[PDB]
RNA sequence: GUGAACGGUGGAGCAACACCUGAAGGAAGGCUUGAUGAGCGUGUUCCCCGCAUACGCGGGG
């Protein structure tokens, strides 16, 4: 990987670099993602809201999006 | 398939016009380039100082 983000062809987000580690099974928390409706509800919080969005994939494709539960950037 | 992928902040524009740094102000007042140094006396063994180490050398009044 050598950037992130969009707008990746104006130079837009080069990565510095990156350090992956391990962590806690408690202490991490996976869920803030595009979940489905029908998600556990241990996994959903309180940011987490009903709204037209991909859960997987192509985020963008339109097409795709399904009534997920997503947090908010 | 990083809600991505794609996308020019661009084109034009006088800092410039006018405007006297200088009007006035004493380098002055005292002072031998001539002085100084360049010529006129003593008539024979006597005190101190060093090197030596006394056979004598050096100096000194």
């Amino acid at each position: 990987c050598r950037q992130i983000g969009g707008k990746r062809g104006v130079g837009f987000g080069q990565v510095a670099g990156f350090k992956v580690e391990p962590v806690a099974e408690t202490d991490c928390p996976w869920s803030w993602r595009a979940l489905p409706a029908d998600a556990d509800p241990r996994l959903v919080t309180s940011e987490h809201a009903r709204c037209i969005a991909a859960i997987r994939g192509p985020y963008w494709d339109r097409t795709l999006h399904v009534e997920a539960l997503a947090p908010t950037p």
